[PDB]
């Protein structure tokens, strides 16, 4: 009996380590390499680990996995690879109306965890611009078919990106939106208020984004991602991570503090899927890779820079890796799902811990004399 | 009278320098570059400290060094020559089990603090798998004669590590089982309570291990180290630390924070005694070293990587070096055992000290156009 | 009146920046470019601050400037040399007792602000060991007419090192002895109360020292300076600080925060006064730097190691520069005197700050395509 | 030399208390009953302690009492007595001008520390409405000749009040305000730029005011005092402490704490010179004593209250007491003057400590059957 009645199913589970909540009001920056994940008790395996997550407040996906809408990285090719695989893309807006028409309906018309609607067509998503001569951008691809749009902009709350709320959601109200870019919670109010189905979080932190040290605004992403799924959550809204994305921890460490989704840039650059086409450089395959912010997009000023990654294969050879790296990270965790995972965390099961400068040169490799870091 | 009877034999003692507790609850991720020792009082000389420390609750060595369990650092020949130096050796899991059978024999059967049974045969321990085949592993090396086993995991609290414990000691109650890997209290008590009988503290800490930028778990391993040794007291349970072992001083820092033996992967890498033959890069002599967790073990995943080492001697003209090392060390602290420096660290009568990156990059050398680092 | 009558004197002073007591129990391991001394009011110009400051309880020195007893550093030509010049040398023990008796005898017989005593022959430092072979050593520089010696030890407060100032100080009570190495206050005690006449503070903290890597012990040195020089204010007993200087602000830092000498042993080294002679390499003029626990000096273990560092020119042409660099910070500071600087730091008149990495890393240089630093 | 050059002239002085600047900005309400004054060394006397103040920016007095501008505490009768034994007081407003008129010419044609001016003629100070009907009562005053004048408001910064200021400055410039009621440097500001001479501190603490408990306005007033002389010693202007004085030792907590002047209203009430006459009630001698805010005064409220205050005997006989109590209590903090305490305050020479309710329940009388309280 008084084995029981004493607490109540629970034992005793010391309190050593750090919830993300007294983690992140310290008032330090942290970004992914800052924190790590302290393991818990598991009762499974790596594989029957529900790895669903929502995109947004309707459609729910069987992986985290979003592709970054900009032209270096994602159109049409990864859009249908990446839905076979499970994910969703997005398709850039720095090209003409009528070709992400003819975009969208390449991917639309075109395994068994594909990401399909009621239609049983793949997911698409796309992204728009701001200004208001993109409503005729607009209606040309809801007339194709889009299930998802992202309000790609530097900073989110303007009048112009409300507005575009408040224009679309009382004509196309099937049609669900991506508010972005948010990065506190005083710009995640003016967007739930306007009424947005999801946020996406990050800004300054990409790879080739150097509006941190060009415009002084942003904030270190991983006390970003935290506190907009701590502010989106009191309505229910998904949010999605961007930058700062080098590997498979950080998928991981995105996905437990509160972000549903992981959109990566610069992870799935550099693959046969994506556009444009390879070239040599010291004898190393690679290609391009350029953000919209950087002058070779078009009185102006540059927010992103322009330059290359190495090669990594396919894609549908390379997210299996990333979705069982994400599952050897949950079963690490001690949840078996991503819900179960952000339900430990948001109730303090799971608990974290800083790392210095010295705790992190450690982390990596150290006391070599040359390796070969062969990842899969 | 009166200068005796105020306080009773204890003298002044200023209150400089921070006990390990409080050093340890300020939620910043130590590493052992990252805090130091602070000297006191010594009545003694560096020979006549008693090094002895306790590997497991029976079985106790005369110097606490331990190599790790991989084959690409020991086999029987190095657990031979570390027996005959005073430490210990496991066998590594990723071979046939009548290769450790083999290997077992090799070394059973076969120098003053030699560390020999009741038997006068040298201690051997080994590392087994976890998964329910290894059963037939395990009583091979029990009719073998194993020592000690150590099971060999990424985290350690599965239901499968706390059935094998419950599987082991019920059949074979005189062998004795290591639990691993363990990093926080939270997973130290469903260990101990399955009735484990040393704890293996550190993941993601290794020199070729990734697994804390690929999973996003362990922890920063000298906050770890501590935290597990300070729940393991409770049960008079002994701990050993994995990973970011780099030199001799990192010994003294594990010895120091409750840690009873050290376990080492690539200090001991490198050695005559070590399996694998040399190879030179650059004229310089060297043998390769890789982690289990790397893909040169073998829809995989891989935590380790697969480098090389420069070449360090032969054990027995270097592990003198390192107890003369952790005797200078233990002198300059001022207690004469480990023992008696666990002592003055759980009571508080030695005192650590933080350090910053600018604190470090005085620590080491600076201010020189070139040197010649020879250790002994 | 009552511009007078309300504070008296005073004006107000606003308060930002930390004082030396709540700067250095903060917990951080301060060293010295970690942070800096916040400016104040002037009434003076550089040249007649009072830069005179105390050696031991008995002798003081026109400047605060004192060379560390090692062979690859000092004999009797920088002694003969930095004696003319106002400061005072000491001299290794790592030779035969006869050869610093012929060396103290070479110095002591042989410049307006010379450091001479009552019988205006030059002052003379030198440095004896501890173990009691050395009693041989002592009395024949004795004789020879030594004025202060050096108990140079890695730690303090050994029994050995007691019993030495026991054996000296009531055999030969108007010789006056240094106690080191000093580096908490809970051994700062121990050798007052031994009766020592001034400390020694600093281990660890060397240009070529690894003994907190080797051996895991020491502190950072300006936060131990500071605790040091906070003890033994309360006997009234002057501190002598090591390592760590690689400049001439660091002087400054070391002399405001209580200290009152600062030994250098690598920004002496490489002069035309320092013993051994010339080699090139890479075309660059440099002669050689090595440490007493480096084994370049005769079962053992090493604490130093063995390196060179390029020329810095005859002294005499160098020490001006680094009295004129101690004197134009006391005058920044505020103070024409160290006197007054370490009473204004006692009091909380001058007022610190601490750096990040990110402060530092624009203390320097920065900015630039190349540059060439030129001292003087 | 050396027990000089070390620090300079100042001992060690342990840190043992806790200075004015980190006691108030604890957030806690002080008190006067709440804190107390630590000891430190003295030199001297009670009798030659200079205990001079100022009251404004051009007189100063030989003693910081002050009478408070009520018309049942002070009329011209102790207007002449505390003149004649050094202090200042006020006359109230609520009679008609006239009446002031006489009273000030009462008092200024009328012992050797009796506070007399370039005339020789006693000072005299009164106060005024705010209204604009009373700029007709104010000139009145200034032909009879009065020196200061109080702007007697529940609150300070009206716009009233500062046009006040600029209504009399310009026509009055030699004629000197005081200003009031201040509580903060928020309102203190408002009235230093309107170039007021000197401010009033403290609203709500009277032992009659209940606007604490019906305005719920006002501040704790030890915690007052402190943060309004605070803020304006940075212009060079002397405050005076209202309300909450009981005793005197309250008086020295009030001058310890930047105050200038205490100024008393219930302290020296039911005195032979206050106003009014006597009235039995259970055969103790007592006279009345009511506010300003009280409806005894004249769709109103109340802000004070009327009551009784038994009988203290005549002033000549009672403010000796006070400022010997006054001049021990600056003799056991260890200044000469009201000057140097306030000195050593903002400098931090003394320390003050927090109370707790348990410790004031100590610090008057306890443990005793009847106890026979006599003061002098
Ligand atoms: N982490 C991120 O996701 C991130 C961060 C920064 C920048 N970026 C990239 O930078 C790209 C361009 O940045 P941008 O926001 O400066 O250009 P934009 O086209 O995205 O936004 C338009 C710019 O003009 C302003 N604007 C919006 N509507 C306007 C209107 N009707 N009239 C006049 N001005 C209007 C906006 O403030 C903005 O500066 C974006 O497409 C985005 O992809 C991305
Ligand atoms: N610091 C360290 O010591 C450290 C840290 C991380 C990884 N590693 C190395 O990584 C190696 C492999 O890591 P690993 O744990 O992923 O492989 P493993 O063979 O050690 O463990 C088996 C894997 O499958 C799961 N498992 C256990 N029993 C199972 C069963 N009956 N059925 C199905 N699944 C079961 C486990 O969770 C684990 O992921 C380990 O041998 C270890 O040496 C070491
Ligand atoms: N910052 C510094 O100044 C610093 C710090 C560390 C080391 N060092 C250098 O390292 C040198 C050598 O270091 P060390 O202290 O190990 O050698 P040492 O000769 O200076 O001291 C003797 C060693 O044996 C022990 N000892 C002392 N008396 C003994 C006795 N009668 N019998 C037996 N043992 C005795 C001491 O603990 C010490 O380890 C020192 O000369 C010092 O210059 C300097
Ligand atoms: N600790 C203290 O000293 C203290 C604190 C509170 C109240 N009091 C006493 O309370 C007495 C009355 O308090 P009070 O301030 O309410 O009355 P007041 O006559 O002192 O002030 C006038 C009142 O009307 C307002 N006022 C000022 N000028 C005005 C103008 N031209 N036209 C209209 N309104 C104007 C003021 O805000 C105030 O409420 C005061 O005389 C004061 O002595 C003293
Ligand atoms: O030009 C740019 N300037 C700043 N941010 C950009 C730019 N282009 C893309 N981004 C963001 O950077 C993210 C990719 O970052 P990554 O994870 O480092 O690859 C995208 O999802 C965008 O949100
Ligand atoms: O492949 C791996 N991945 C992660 N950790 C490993 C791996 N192989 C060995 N380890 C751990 O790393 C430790 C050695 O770390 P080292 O002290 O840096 O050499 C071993 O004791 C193991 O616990
Ligand atoms: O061999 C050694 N090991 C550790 N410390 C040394 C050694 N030799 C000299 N030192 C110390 O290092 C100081 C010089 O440090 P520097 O200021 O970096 O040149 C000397 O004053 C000695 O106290
Ligand atoms: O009627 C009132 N209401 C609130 N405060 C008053 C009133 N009358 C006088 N005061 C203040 O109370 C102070 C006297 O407080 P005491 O020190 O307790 O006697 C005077 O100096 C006035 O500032």
């Amino acid at each position: 009996m008084a084995d029981y009645l004493i607490s109540g199913g629970t034992s005793y589970v010391p309190d050593d380590g750090l919830t993300a909540q007294q983690l992140f009001n310290c008032g330090d920056g942290l970004t992914y390499n800052d924190f790590l994940i302290l393991p818990g008790y598991i009762d499974f395996t790596a594989d029957q680990v529900d790895l669903t997550s929502a995109l947004t407040k309707k459609i729910t996906l069987k992986t985290p996995l979003v592709s970054s809408p900009m032209d270096t990285v994602t159109e049409a090719g990864m859009a249908i690879a990446m839905a076979l695989t499970g994910g969703i893309g997005f398709i850039h807006h720095n090209c003409t109306p009528e070709f992400q028409a003819n975009e969208v309906r390449k991917v639309k018309k075109y395994y068994p965890l594909a990401s399909k609607d009621a239609k049983k067509q793949l997911l698409c998503g796309a992204a728009i611009g701001t200004h208001e001569d993109d409503k005729y951008r607009l209606d040309l691809l809801a007339q194709a078919g889009v299930d998802v749009v992202v309000l790609d902009s530097s900073q989110g709350n303007s009048i112009f990106q409300i507005n575009m709320i408040k224009y679309i959601k009382d004509k196309y109200p099937n049609l669900q939106v991506i508010g972005g870019n948010v990065v506190t919670a005083a710009q995640a109010k003016n967007l739930i208020d306007a009424g947005v189905d999801a946020l996406r979080v990050g800004m300054g932190s990409g790879s080739i984004c150097i509006t941190q040290e060009v415009l002084a605004c942003g904030r270190p992403q991983a006390t970003a991602v935290y506190k907009v799924s701590e502010y989106a959550r009191r309505f229910g809204v998904p949010v999605i991570a961007d930058g700062g994305i080098q590997n498979v921890g950080h998928i991981a460490k995105a996905l437990a503090l509160g972000a549903s989704t992981v959109m990566m840039g610069s992870l799935l650059a550099a693959t046969t899927e994506a556009p444009g086409e390879y070239f040599f450089s010291d004898g190393i395959r690679l290609k391009k890779y350029r953000g919209m912010g950087s002058l070779d997009a078009m009185i102006k000023v540059a927010q992103g820079v322009s330059g290359a990654v190495q090669d990594k294969g396919s894609i549908h050879k390379f997210v299996p890796y990333l979705i069982a790296g994400i599952q050897h990270s949950c079963q690490d965790i001690g949840a078996k799902s991503l819900t179960q995972v952000r339900a430990m965390m948001y109730s303090g099961e799971l608990k974290f811990e800083k790392r210095t400068s010295s705790a992190q040169v450690e982390g990596g490799v150290h006391s070599l004399h040359s390796y070969e870091k062969r990842l899969f």
